[PDB]
């Protein structure tokens, strides 16, 4: 050195351009043309947003959709005189446009579209009056864009001031075949993005239960908050147009990690300072609180996480859809076993046995190409944006191809081993010696990822998918996908008589008693005594177990030949007070046959079926009009249900709303009515959800049609 | 209740559980008591030395995964193989267990097993027994703590916690079976135990060096490695892969916000902290980092570097730094750097604002890839400094060098960001006044055009430019170049008159005037008249200009068939004063041909050569007895320096030091003399470094013998 003064930019000639609220003044100066007012024709009932499908937003600038032309006018000062006059339309964003970086963009006057490039072609000169059809490139950046008319001169360049009012918003475009978002079928289009509406699957693979969402990204501050998300991600806007980056990023963002993202991750069960994840009836008011606040919202859990992941998504333009996995491994590590460990005499072992299984977990699929991957992978895409341990550290999993994964190629990006351990692990039960050795029994190879689910694009039905992530157990291709996934991270790390034992349980009300039967098939012919144990678990849903509530052991003598079935009550009394939030339980039934020494285990998952809220309406159900809505809880148990929030939503029909009654004493019924006003007309959605001080994850809700 | 998970995380090796001294159950005692155990720890003695790890400061026992060393139980009375079972045991963190490998039961064995666990009763005397240990080559690598555990028919009993026993378990490159493996000694020596580097900075034309303590062995810097991995929270379960370290440990190396090591800094002024030229070496970065437990103030790539090659050859993983001469770094993948050119010919610098460093530094760590096909193990490149990769700003790698050197960059991590840091074009536009924009010409050749790294057994500097790209225009480089723009790598823009320009720039020592040649080859048969223009920038080593110090512009006319050259002069007072620290320069040449409109274009980087320290010692220079450093700095300049700090270093020889003179006057020297006594025989480097409130980025070294 030898120095010039003054603290120097040395590492970089520009900042980064990572935020599009951010903005830079452009120069109005660099008988000319001169423009006296622009038109965008962007009312909502207009060609431009009906055409581009962004009729649904509650915004009142324009927003298109990338790879597609809408129409401009401009007036200016005299006629349009392509004999001396050169002008074209700008488009900005960001404190540091550049053109080079896809954040300065000049739209040149073309004498044709070109599929693939940004251009302006005039359609119309009337008076001093032109009519454009601006298309943009179908890889352009996606987020909010400044709009400005610039005249070239002899002199220099002119250009319109800074007006607010001709702000558009570019997003991805499913229905643009160049784009990367391409998806070609007009109804998986309205279900995947443009529906506002989800449901999530929850309970358990054999009681599946089923509960309504928001995702409402159509309204008011919605899309705004979306693209503060990347802002708040200091998202490279030269990344914004890449829907894998998009994902990737997003769904970063999703858990809060310190005071940085959206969501507090909580399984605490009581969340003292925040708001139950039970509770949550969308996205919406979250993500307005995110961004209200500006800090993490407390609480969620992964279908929460997913919820407003999707919603991201959606409103982006990226076609998304929540995927229910039921029986997950996360937290995997990549490794395909799961362990159980027994004692000698065959009962679990709980001092050691300490990986759960999820009863069921969310995750998040998103449609696009993936075109750094050799070519068949593109299609959907898992996001997990619930952490688990991946190569990285504690963070999000994704995009991983659906294909890929399928098949075993989990060497592609991103995490692909991570969501293959998730749905392919099997079960390893294996003996915890007294001496310290550890024996192998049996694989359960059945249980994890045994289905998985979502949404149906007609209806509220439930979709099976179980197929699009893993062939059929036992073929080729099956095997194909697991020899291959062990070479390209894939864990399995332990090396790997004629009695059949099962077992039902029944599922049951909430505060009822329920049966439970052991089954035993011994097809030799020989004769076996057998000690069996009926372990008996209150768990969270995610298989996290708190209590014992129930223990048993059964003394079976097999007959050669013989069939033989088992049966005890479970009475109400033995977890009513203890149960967590979910009403899960889990059972274990192990048993060792005293001749052989072989092992026979089965689990099973069950959840109490939990109380609806009912909705009802009276009134004229009219866009414009008032409606008068009815929420109604009937607590049928004998506490005194203590600070009961009652949580009303429905996107179009009502922003959420929340009520708290004191107590409800047993058997109680409370009321609350709010006098709603449509803004959405056609088959919309009242949604509900109570937690009281105790009793939680109970939901409701009512089917309405509203006209105009 | 933590229903997230039945344990947490564990994921910190400072923390630690009781085991419990005597954990028995169930009906109801002279069973074996162990009296004393040793583990022949000393660094004279066969495990130290055998293990290669007798070099650290640190009188716990310290070995290296997957081969034997010896230890001794001293028991009660006499082990007995009738009746006696016992076994070590090993474990690491909170909540250790032995499916993660954090609880490590070894069982002793008849005889070690290739790949497991084991101890072999070598020895039987009295009441002593010795064992033969051997650690598995995949072990988790941290700090353990050893404890021995007795079975009787109840359960077991258990020595107590002692921290004298407490084990650390490193990579070991010297086993064949571990994933570090490195098959020949002299690369063993340089790339793990060699504990001074050489940097490698300036430009092409004009390679300067200067030395660096990686000091792993001095006191305190593998807990630090170790403490750096809990501050990340890494996952003790994945400290034994060498590519999760790399990949945790580098991203740490960087800070943001108030996590990481070194806050990176390029503004030339370093308020608050020391300046990124004054290191000498990772030592007291680390130390620093870890007594104050925040980011220390500050670095730059090389910086990065030298602490990032420490942890790596401090946990056992072998690591060089490697430095490329002219980096694009920030390419977004992007194989394509832009120039903007007027319509004349001049640069715009307006519009340029993309730089190429004259040098960047990263590192290159030694493993195998299992996760990746067949071929891909060996060097992989790792940059801790970040820029935009697929998830944000962040470090990039391990990256396979064999995978960037054909082009197949679809394998993680970050691998089409590392090609196009060596790999990119200078695509020379004319950005016209209408506002299009016309491609000239594109430069294949300036980018990675050398790749740089310290021999094996000397200073001297190994071009390693072959390990990362084949041959230029040839069918390697291009299949390589092919293959690459399918999984990542990206080129924008789609890309003569028969004349050819370079130029030349004399290399000067600051203060002195220098000349620069230009030559023009007109290897057509027509006559042409050109302009040419000179534009010379005084940058940062980045490539960031700050301000143009010199412009020519000048009238050719080229014969056919023919040269013509054309000699400019730069005076010392054209740039003296406007210096920035590592005094680069940029020049470039373009010129116009007016006959044909075609475009020359070109760029070069010199950095004035800045005055040595000198190192001087007297004394005995023997271990454990005084000797004198001298350190003397001539202040060449002819302005007063104010502030100028001197830092000393030496592994083995002393610690970090430095020393503040408040200003010195133009040629006038200062002395500082201090006493070390060393600690290390053999060949061994003193170094220094200092920087003022102007001047800095100055250095000097001293090779010293240090007799035993
Ligand atoms: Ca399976
Ligand atoms: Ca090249």
């Amino acid at each position: 050195s030898e120095t010039s003064r003054t603290a120097f930019g040395g590492r970089r000639a520009v900042p980064p351009n990572n935020s599009n609220a951010a903005e830079d003044d452009l120069p109005t100066v660099e008988e000319f043309l001169n423009v006296t007012s622009v038109h965008l024709f962007k009312e909502r009932w207009d060609t431009n947003k009906v055409d581009h499908h962004t009729d649904k937003y509650e915004n009142n600038k324009l927003i298109v959709r990338r790879g597609q032309s809408f129409y401009v006018q401009i007036d200016f000062s005299r006629p349009y005189d392509p004999r001396r006059d050169l002008f074209r339309v700008e488009y900005v964003i960001g404190r540091y446009p550049q053109e080079n970086k896809g954040t300065y963009i000049p739209v040149p006057i073309v004498s044709e579209l070109q599929s693939g490039k940004w251009g302006a072609k005039i359609v119309m000169r009337e008076d001093r009056s032109v009519r454009l059809s601006i298309q943009s490139s179908p890889k352009c950046i996606v987020g909010k864009f400044r709009m400005y008319v610039a005249v070239w001169t002899p002199y220099g360049v002119l250009r319109t001031s800074r007006n607010p009012e001709t702000d558009t918003y570019i997003l991805f475009n499913p229905w643009c075949e160049d784009d990367a978002v391409y998806l070609d079928n007009e109804k998986e289009r309205e279900e995947y993005v443009l529906n506002d509406i989800g449901v999530i699957f929850y309970g358990e693979v054999n009681d599946i239960k089923t509960r309504s969402w928001s995702y409402g990204q159509f309204e008011d501050g919605i899309l705004d908050t979306c693209l503060y998300v990347m802002d708040r991600a200091q998202m490279d806007l030269s990344g914004r147009g890449n829907p894998i980056k998009v994902s990737r990023v997003g769904s970063a963002m999703v858990n809060a990690k310190d005071d940085e993202g959206v969501l507090v991750g909580s399984w605490d069960n009581i969340y003292a300072y925040g708001v139950p994840p039970s509770a949550w009836t969308g996205s919406v008011d979250i993500l307005l609180e995110y961004r209200s606040s500006e800090n993490p919202v407390r609480y969620g859990q992964c279908w929460v996480f997913a919820g407003v992941f999707n919603t991201f998504l959606r409103c982006l333009g990226i076609p998304a859809r929540i995927v229910t996995n039921y029986f997950s491994a996360h937290d995997n590590d990549a490794n395909l076993q799961m362990d159980i460990f027994l004692e000698e005499d065959g009962n679990v072992n709980s001092k050691l046995t300490k990986d759960s299984v999820w009863n069921y977990h969310c995750w998040n699929e998103a449609w696009m190409t993936r075109p750094d991957l050799p070519v068949g992978f593109g299609g959907w895409q898992a996001v997990d944006s619930t952490p688990q341990e991946n190569s990285d550290g504690m963070y999000r999993c994704g995009p991983a191809s659906v294909q890929a994964i399928k098949h075993g190629h989990v060497c592609f990006q991103f995490d692909a081993p991570f969501v293959f351990a998730e749905v392919n692990s099997d079960l390893i039960y294996i003996t915890a010696k007294k001496d310290g050795t550890h024996v192998v029994e049996n694989v359960d190879a059945t249980h994890i990822g045994k289905l998985i689910v979502t949404k149906q694009i007609g209806g509220d039905g439930m979709m099976d998918i179980t197929d699009t992530y893993k062939f059929q157990e036992g073929q080729e291709e099956e095997r194909l996908a697991l020899e291959t996934a062990l070479m390209y991270g894939a864990k399995k790390p332990l090396n790997t008589s004629n009695v059949d034992m099962d077992f039902e349980v029944e599922n049951a009300v909430l505060g009822k008693d329920f049966k439970l039967s052991i089954t035993f098939r011994n097809n030799s012919h020989n004769r076996y005594t057998i000690t069996a144990y009926l372990s008996a678990n209150i768990t969270f849903y995610t298989g996290v177990p708190k209590a014992e509530f129930k223990k048993e052991t059964f003394d079976v003598t097999l007959e050669p030949l013989s069939f033989k079935k088992e049966a005890v009550l479970i009475q109400a009394g033995e977890y009513m007070g203890q149960l967590l939030e979910q009403a899960s339980l889990h059972f274990f039934v192990t048993a060792r046959i005293n001749e052989t020494r072989d092992v026979l285990a089965k689990q099973k998952s069950t959840v109490l079926t939990i109380p609806e809220i009912i909705i009802k309406v009276r009134g004229t159900q009219v866009v414009g009009s008032d409606m008068t809505v009815t929420v109604q809880f009937t607590n049928p148990l004998k506490e005194t249900l203590r600070n009961v929030w009652v949580h009303l939503d429905g996107p179009g029909v009502t922003r959420p709303m929340k009520k708290m009654f004191r107590e409800i004493r047993p058997n109680s019924t409370v009321q609350w009515e709010e006098v709603c006003r449509p803004w959405v007309s056609g088959h919309r959605k009242l949604i509900a959800s109570m937690s009281s001080d105790s009793l939680r994850h109970v939901y409701g809700e009512l089917d309405v049609q509203i006209q105009r």
